Order: structure tokens, then sequence, then C-alpha cells
């Protein structure tokens, strides 16, 4: 009693938005730092059969009988994930349970503080995420400012974090967890030294790894597994897994940490586990742990570096100077535009970006800059000399503008006005697309 | 820089067990009360490349560009679900972006009472869910009777509602929310009443109808939009969607409650949604408001009560004897065994179901009953007269883990060993798959 028609036929509205979805993935330059593109075997697992079945609890431990299949799928996704970041599953444990970053962030941290606990993470507007804590003198936006006490600390003028501050506000705040790893950071982290200021204080290290995580996989960077008691990482990112997370915790500096972390994602915040999501996720993990993965995680370094040495070259400002990863925060203060402005420049050109705050941003409110991140196009084949092409794209928007803000004005409904129709634009999204459409497309 | 060989070459182990995974969905009597099967088209949409944008926020106040068409289907998801549950777009909202079902109400609770508020809901060993407010002596075993302060009501010794003890409670205990809609309850719900008693002490009307929402949408049951403040829905059991979830709001009763909900649920609690979920329940509330599939709801409540009237011929006693519903709940008392037993009994025979607690059952311990329902065979076909089968074959397993048991004796780890080379399992198991088997599977 169903109907087994293909989509086209089933539902032919839904289906050609979808189709036009996926030629507008084809045709952008998209530099949005938290974004890829999944191949076909993780996008199979997703649709399949396995997300029909309820399996609340664990492996073995299941509520259910029936759970043999998804048992193995579990274990399975579980062993290649301490395999991949290179960590013994004697002395390091994982769940793959949680449906997504952010929810795999307040599970972890609950387990650790409980409600009321004690947080510290960095700012949202110096390039912290949502779930480290983010508030605002207005409102607890964040759930973690909320449900948990957090105090947040800033990076410096120049971009970078401020041990000293952290140290001044870890001593006399006393949080039970300091976050560390971050949505905007261009640079590396010293987890050495964040684990020297918990030990100081007491509080355990969590390092949210979701936008670095293949760079640590791979080894290209720091290694927070030698110094954090809890890692989570979304699989989505640079990864290039599905949507879903996480959860790495230290069993031998924190025996019965284990139960905690299990019991905090199921049954304290979620109910069935998505087996779709594990199983793709597994599919990934694989992926991860070959020599061919290190070398596309290399080239997102390279091609990060290039893209970074190019505007340069065109005097275009960056947020540190430059990035030892996959992303890039732009400065446009010198340009006279927000970042918001030249955010809807590039989608008129098919160029896939966000507005993101600098040091110098006082609010999130009318943020400087934009974020780009070469994780995306380096799966869509780009390699080095591939940048200086992105980077003219990116001056030529920013220059353009300027232009329009001149003409029709610096607020953003009169500056939308002037998108419409103009020549170079279309003249511009026509040599995105050309170039765009013929990149391989997974 | 991608692998795009299909999942059996780039994954023979994990492509082996999904494919050993849908043999036995094919070769199993599903009896588990909250699962379904999805077609074909529910199926494509959640594999499809609309999973790979990030799209933040709500339709048209996105963070980022590049959301034209990840608007449109968001925005064609909440148009269906209005309609689908018959409510005015004027009067009522939907925010269609939460994850599963336990996201869906940690979310709508918190808009409606923040952190320490007060909460009333249904016992776990009553029928309520976890996400209820569940707790017990040793734990806060749910974040909602932690994060929140819960109080819980009981039904009465015949396993119905006992409304003069919510007055009770919710007079003396004065909560912020009352919710209603359960998980393993076999009756209707006098939503009216409840409504009456939230007035009364100023609670607002929480309704999960996450088990009933195909007989609400299709006016077989008690309609809960006609009194409560929120009404909350998993798209995934008897709606027959993907995982996924769907909350509802009534402006006219409390304007202001739209932000407050549409906030709870971002930037509060989750990060990117996953559009390959919209567009899935996309697809599938256009199904639902078909005339087709309220004859397939009406046909899982027909086999409901002949598959009710068929254990009550056979002698098995049912908790409130009878159901409104798709579930029955099993009594399994006269029989002196545990619902665990015979869940591991049938799930040697290719039957699954779930051990749930009846009425008489002080602790969640040892539960003394099993629950099954129609939703999942229903969808394979299963007719009135095929209810007698399964009925028999439920019975034949009852029988056989009596024997067991006085074999073995009844500590768990001894039954089992009994369970594997019993010839009378071998030859129901074998009786089972050739059933099952040969049955319509999306
Ligand atoms: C959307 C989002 N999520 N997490 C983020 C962001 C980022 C962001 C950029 C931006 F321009 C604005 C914002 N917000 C501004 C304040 C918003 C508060 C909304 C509310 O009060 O409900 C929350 C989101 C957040 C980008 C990566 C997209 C951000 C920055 N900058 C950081 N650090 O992290
Ligand atoms: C697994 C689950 N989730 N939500 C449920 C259940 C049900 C259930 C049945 C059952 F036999 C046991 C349980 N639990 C017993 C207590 C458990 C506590 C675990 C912990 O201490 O962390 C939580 C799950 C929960 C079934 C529908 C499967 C249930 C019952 N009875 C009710 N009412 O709702
Ligand atoms: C450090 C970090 N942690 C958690 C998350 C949450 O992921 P979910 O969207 O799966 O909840 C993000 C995503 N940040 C968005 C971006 O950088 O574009 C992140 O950057
Ligand atoms: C009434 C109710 N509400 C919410 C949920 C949570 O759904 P997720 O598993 O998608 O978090 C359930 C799960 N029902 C479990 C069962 O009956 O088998 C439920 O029965
Ligand atoms: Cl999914």
């Amino acid at each position: 009693m169903f109907n087994n028609e293909p989509l086209e036929q089933i539902d032919k509205e839904l289906h050609d938005i979808l189709a036009d979805e996926e030629k507008r993935q084809r045709e952008t330059i998209n530099l949005i730092a938290s974004e890829n593109l999944t191949n076909g075997a993780v996008r199979e697992c997703l649709g399949n059969r396995v997300s029909n079945k309820y399996s609340e609890g664990y492996p073995k431990k299941r509520y259910y009988g029936g759970n043999d299949f998804i048992d193995k799928i579990e274990e399975l996704c579980q062993k290649r994930a301490l395999e991949a970041f290179n960590v013994s599953d004697e002395e390091w444990g994982v769940n793959v349970q949680p449906l997504s970053g952010s929810a795999a962030n307040v599970q972890a941290l609950y387990a650790l503080v409980g409600v009321k606990g004690k947080i510290m993470g960095m700012h949202l507007c110096s390039g912290g995420h949502l779930t480290h804590g983010f508030f605002d003198e207005k409102k607890k936006v964040s759930i973690t400012s909320d449900m948990f006490e957090s105090k947040l600390y800033k990076c410096n003028s120049q971009g970078y974090v401020d041990l000293d501050a952290v140290r001044e506000m870890a001593l006399s705040f006393k949080p039970k967890v300091i976050i560390c790893g971050y949505t905007s950071y261009p640079r590396d982290i010293d987890y050495q030294q964040f684990r020297q200021i918990c030990d100081e204080v007491n509080a355990y290290l969590f390092a949210d790894i979701s936008h670095i995580s293949s760079f640590v996989a791979c080894n290209i960077l720091n290694n927070p597994f030698l110094h954090a008691d809890v890692v989570t990482t979304t699989t989505h990112k640079i990864l290039r897994g599905p949507r879903s997370a996480l959860i790495f915790f230290n069993k031998k500096r924190n025996p019965g940490i284990e139960q905690k972390i299990n019991s905090a994602v199921f049954p304290s915040f979620q109910g069935g586990p998505h087996n779709n999501k594990i199983a793709a996720v597994a599919c990934q993990l694989k992926e991860v742990h070959s020599p061919a993965f290190k070398e596309y995680t290399q080239q997102v370094l390279l091609n990060s570096k290039a893209l970074a040495k190019a505007l340069i070259s065109k005097q275009i400002d960056l947020v540190t100077n430059g990035t030892d990863n996959h992303l890039i925060v732009v400065d446009l203060r010198k340009f006279s535009i927000t970042g918001s402005k030249l955010q809807e420049t590039c989608n008129a050109i098919n160029v896939s970006l966000n507005k993101n705050t600098i040091p110098s941003d006082v609010d999130c409110v009318s943020p400087s800059g934009v974020r780009i991140g070469t994780p995306a196009m380096t799966t869509r084949g780009a390699k080095e000399k591939d940048m200086e092409f992105i980077a003219d794209v990116l001056a030529r928007a920013i220059k353009i503008t300027v232009d329009l803000q001149e003409q029709y004005g610096k607020k953003l409904v009169d500056f939308k006005k002037g998108l419409p129709g103009n020549a170079q634009l279309q003249q511009l999204k026509q040599e995105v697309v050309t170039w765009a459409g013929a990149l391989p497309f997974p």
C-alpha cells in the first residue's frame, strides 16, 4: 500500500527545484569554508533503507533486537573513526550518534559540567562558534550560554588567540571546561598551552576541530589528541562526510568519561540514531584513511596558501596576514564596503562566500570581512594556478561593490537595487559559470 | 580530486552489511509501533546533493546567500505541512528544521519555559516519552528533567490517562507546560479536557502526536490543533516520512510564539539545517494529503483493531483491553514471562517488537509487556485477514517462550541458551520468512 513512482513522476515540482539546485552548485565558485561535495558512495548510504530502523541505545545494549546488522555498521564506524584520527581504542573512545555539530557540542559540554556548569570559549565575533557559549548583552543567544554559565575570550587586534587573557580569565572565572578550535580562525592552535592552562585551574580541555579535521587526521597540523580530554568534530566540512558529528573522549586521563558522554548523547538528549548517517560516516572514514585523501588535504592547504598570496599580491588585507589552514578572512576596511555587500555581489556572480567579523568589529552587526575557504574547490579539482583566477574574480567583485556603493549609496536595500542587470556582473557571472561548470563534479 | 566509484566498489565490506540489513527487513514481520518503510522517492531526496548546502537561519533571512533553491524547498515544506494537518497559515506556524523528535521537543519546551521552567508529562512507565520530563529516583535521565523542573503523572490501573490526577498535580505543581500525546498509549486523547486544565492553571498545551500523526492529519482521531498551543511530531513513524521532526505553534492563541520557537530551534540549539531531510519531508507531506494515504491510514486502524480482536480470541490480554489507534500493548503477566524474553524469542523468528511497561510495573527494570503496531506491515500490504496469522505466530512465540523458560529457568542469560538450535523456532522462523519475503517492499 504505497506509491513507488520515481521522484520525477511522484513530485515534479520538488524535482525541478532540486535539478536547479544541482545546476547552481555545478556553476558556482563555492568558497564557503565549511562546505564540501559528497561523492556518490556517501550519498548512496544516505538514501539506504538502514534509516527505517529504530535502534535506541548502543551496540549490543540496544533496547530492541533485529539490530545485528545495525550493530556492525555502528561498530565499523567507531573503529574507522579512531583509526582515522590516529588514536588507540584502548586509550580513546568515540560516540558516532550525534546528529550534527551543534548537538555534539551541547551533549559533550553537558556530560562534563552539567546544568549551571561553567565553560569558557572564543567569542563569536573573534571566530568562536555559537555552541562555545555565545551570548550578547541583550540575550543568551546560544543554549550554551543559558543552560551553562559561559565566559568568552577575545583574540587580539591582529586576529590571534590571546593566551595571556585566557589565563587571566580562567584563573578568576574557574571554569570546568575551556573550549578551543574555532569557526573562522585562520591559524593553528597551541593546544599544549591550552592543556597547561586547564591543568592549572583543573578544567577540562575541549577541542572542537570541525573546520580543521582532515588536517589533524593527516598530521599536517597540530594534534589536539595529545592534550585534550574531549575532541568534537563535524563530518561534513573538510572531512567531506555526511552531515553528522563525532565526540571523542580520553579514557586514560578520565576513566568513566565513556559513560558520561554516551549517556549525555542518549538518553539525555537524543532518541533513535540516524543509521543512514552512520553508514555514510563509515563510508567516508575509509576514504579519510587512504593516502589519496592525504593528497587531497595537502592540496587544500597548498590552494589556500596560494589564494592568500595572490590576494596579498593584489593588495587585499587578510586577518593575521595569512593562513595556516584551509580558510582566509579578508579584511575589507580599506575599501569602505561591508562583508554583507560583497556577499550579495558575489552571490550575483555565482561566487559563494560568507560575511565574517574581524577583530576591529565591536559588534557582530555590520561585519567588516568575508571568509573564504578552499575545500570545496579543491574537491572540484582546482590547483595552485587556479587560485589567481579566484583572486582575480574576488578583486573584481570588490571593485564593482565599491562602484555600486558610490552610485546607489551605503544602505543595503539601496545597494541591492544596483545589482540586477549590471553589465560587469553579467560579464563576470558568465566568466564564473564557464570556468565552474567545466570543473569535475561528484 | 575525488573517488566516484560506486558503493559496492569503494566499500565492499559496508555494502554487504547493508545488503544483509535489506534482506533482514524484507524477511521480518516488523511490528515496531514506531517504524515504517520509506518509498524510493523519499530515499532519493535523502541522497540528494542538497545536503551540501549550509543555510543557517530561515528562508530569505539567511546568513549566507546562494540559498534561492533551498528557500523554495523549505517554504514548500512548511506550506505542505500546514496543508496536511488542516491548519491555516494565518493561524498556525511550523518550523521544519528540527533534526529529530527529541530535539524538536527539547527546543519547543525551552521556547515556552526556558531553563528551570516547570513542565508536566506522562511518566515513561505509563507510556510517556523520555523527552516528556523523564527522571527516576537515582537520576535525571532526560535533559527534560534536568534543564527543566518536571513532574510526572501516571495512568490508572487499567492503563487510562487519569485526568483527576493531572488536575491534582497541575494545581499544586503549577507548571508552565503540560505535555500530552504519548509513545505507547493505545487510546485516543481528550485534548479538550487537557485544554480545560491548562487554562485553569495558565499553562501551555503541548501535544506530541508523533505516534498518531497520520490519524490526526486524516481526521480519523481527535484533533489536538483545536486545543493545543504547540504540536510536535516526528515525520518517520506512521506518517512514513524521513527521520525528522516538525514543530507547530498557535499564533492566534499566543502572538510572539513564532519568534520564540524559531529562535529556540536556531540559533539556541541547532546550526545548519539538513536540507536533504527537508526535501524528503516535503516529498512525503505531498503523499500525506492525497486521498490514497488516508486509505493507507484507515487500513492501519482496521489492521490494529483486527489484530487486537484476534489476540483476544486467543486469550491474550491487552492493556486497556483494546486499541483506538495503530498500537497494542500486550500484558504478559498470565504467562509468567517478561517482555524481554518474548522480544528475544520473536527476534529469533524474525518478528520485530519491543518490550514495554504496563501499569502494574513499579519500575522500568522488568517490563511485563510488549508493544506491537501495524503501520509497517500495513505499508507492506497486509490486510485484516492477515492479522490472524500474525496473532497466531505471536501466540506460538509466547508458548515457546513459556516452554524455554520451564527448561532453562527465568534468568535471561540462561533463557537465551535455549534459543539457538530450538527446532520449533527454526520452524516458525521459516514460516515467518516465507510469508514476509513475499510481501511488497518499497
Ligand atoms: C552563522 C554562523 N554560525 N557560527 C558562526 C557564524 C558566523 C557569523 C557571521 C555573521 F556575520 C553573523 C553571525 N551571527 C550574528 C549574531 C546572530 C545572533 C542572532 C540572534 O540573536 O538570534 C548569530 C549569528 C555569525 C559565520 C561563520 C557565518 C561567524 C562569524 N563571524 C562565526 N564566528 O561562527
Ligand atoms: C526506548 C524508549 N524510548 N522512549 C520510550 C521507550 C520505551 C522503553 C521501554 C523499556 F522497556 C525501557 C525503557 N527505558 C528504561 C529506562 C532507561 C534509562 C537508561 C538510563 O538510565 O540512562 C531509558 C529507556 C524505555 C519503549 C517504547 C521502547 C517506553 C516504554 N515502555 C516508553 N514509554 O518510551
Ligand atoms: C567549530 C564548529 N563547531 C560546530 C559547528 C556546528 O555544525 P552543525 O552546523 O553541524 O551544527 C560549526 C559550523 N559552523 C558553520 C560554518 O563555519 O559555516 C563549527 O564551525
Ligand atoms: C511521542 C514521541 N516523541 C518523540 C520521540 C522521539 O523521536 P526521535 O527518536 O526521532 O528522537 C518518540 C520516539 N519514539 C520511540 C518509539 O516509540 O519507538 C516518541 O514516541
Ligand atoms: Cl539524513
